[PDB]
């Protein structure tokens, strides 16, 4: 509402100008919550692992139904007041796109967030986990899952597919759809912060962040990047529109929660500054100003 815009507006203003962002997220870093990560560094698990500096916490992490081996690089965010979750996750690797399209069935989930491409700065991101063409679907024999491309809505900034994902056991199908924001910058955070709310917008819209799915995916290459950028934005927005006076919201105090459930989210100074300017230009957007209608128009 209109008091926690003003009151967020009025810190941004008052950080930016003392060109404070790095101090703040040097803070940040040094407050954050340290946890064991006990399964994710046992020798069997590191090849399920993408990079060995980024693990889930053991109270936090999803637990695969398996009986040989339950591990997923993945956190369980639980954001008590905004009663909201999501799953954040590393981009899978060539042995667990099973494990991490067997993770979206046991967890009911609809909407698949994800935030980065397959290839970036002439590497291997993410594998390529869902399939391209509607006439090559893929089957995980290690997890007994098909996923067929039904259809794919390709915009300038994100694209949105529509995913049929089939227990073979069973022959239950779901809907599964995938948020793709196609246009993170290869270095820096993206010009246009109201892109990146829209894209939110849009998987709000879907119903795929509401509480009759299991928890929304999201993922970037390690999960905690451009990932926590995503979950902190969606949960300012919402704290924004809960509280009674004082109805402000403080962004450092979401982050610091989050990270009580994941290492790391938010990964520089430049991606919590462009947090702030998604969640202002976001609530701009709800509150139906008409300075934000216009260059929203192209979008
Ligand atoms: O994709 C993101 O936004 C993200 O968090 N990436 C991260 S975080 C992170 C790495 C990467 C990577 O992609 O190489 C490499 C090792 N240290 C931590
Ligand atoms: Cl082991
Ligand atoms: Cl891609
Ligand atoms: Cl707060
Ligand atoms: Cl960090």
């Amino acid at each position: 509402g209109h008091m926690a815009s003003m009151e967020m507006e009025k810190e941004f203003e008052q950080i930016d100008k003392s060109g404070s962002w790095a101090a703040i997220y040097q803070d940040i870093r040094h407050e954050a919550s340290d946890f064991p990560c006990r399964v994710a560094k046992l020798p069997k698990n590191k090849n399920r692992n993408r990079y060995r500096d980024v693990s889930p916490f053991d109270h936090s992490r999803i637990k695969l139904h398996q009986e040989d081996n339950d591990y997923i690089n993945a956190s369980l965010i639980k954001m008590e007041e905004a009663q909201r979750s999501y799953i954040l996750t590393q981009g899978p690797l060539p042995n667990t796109c099973g494990h991490f399209w067997e993770m979206v069935w046991e967890q009911k989930s609809r909407g698949v967030v994800m935030l980065n491409r397959v290839m970036e700065k002439g590497s291997l991101k993410c594998a390529q986990y869902w399939p391209q063409k509607e006439e090559k679907e893929m089957i995980f024999e290690d997890t007994n899952l098909k996923l067929t491309l039904i259809s794919e809505d390709i915009k300038s900034y994100y694209t949105v597919r529509q995913l049929e994902l089939e227990n073979l056991t069973t022959q239950e199908t779901r809907e599964i759809l995938h948020f793709h924001y196609t246009t993170w910058p290869d270095f820096g955070v993206p010009e246009s912060p109201a892109s990146f709310a829209n894209f939110l917008f849009k998987v709000r819209e879907s119903g795929s962040l509401s509480p009759e799915h299991g928890p929304v995916v999201v993922h970037c290459s390690a999960g905690i990047g451009r990932s926590g950028t995503f979950c902190l934005a969606d949960t300012c927005l919402l704290l924004m529109d809960k509280r009674k006076d004082p109805s402000s919201v403080d962004i450092k105090k979401v982050l610091l929660e989050m990270r009580k459930f994941r290492m790391g989210l938010i990964q520089t100074a430049d991606q919590l500054r462009f947090s702030y300017l998604a969640v202002i230009e976001g609530a701009k957007f709800i509150m139906g100003d008409s300075s934000v209608q216009d260059q929203w128009k192209e979008l």
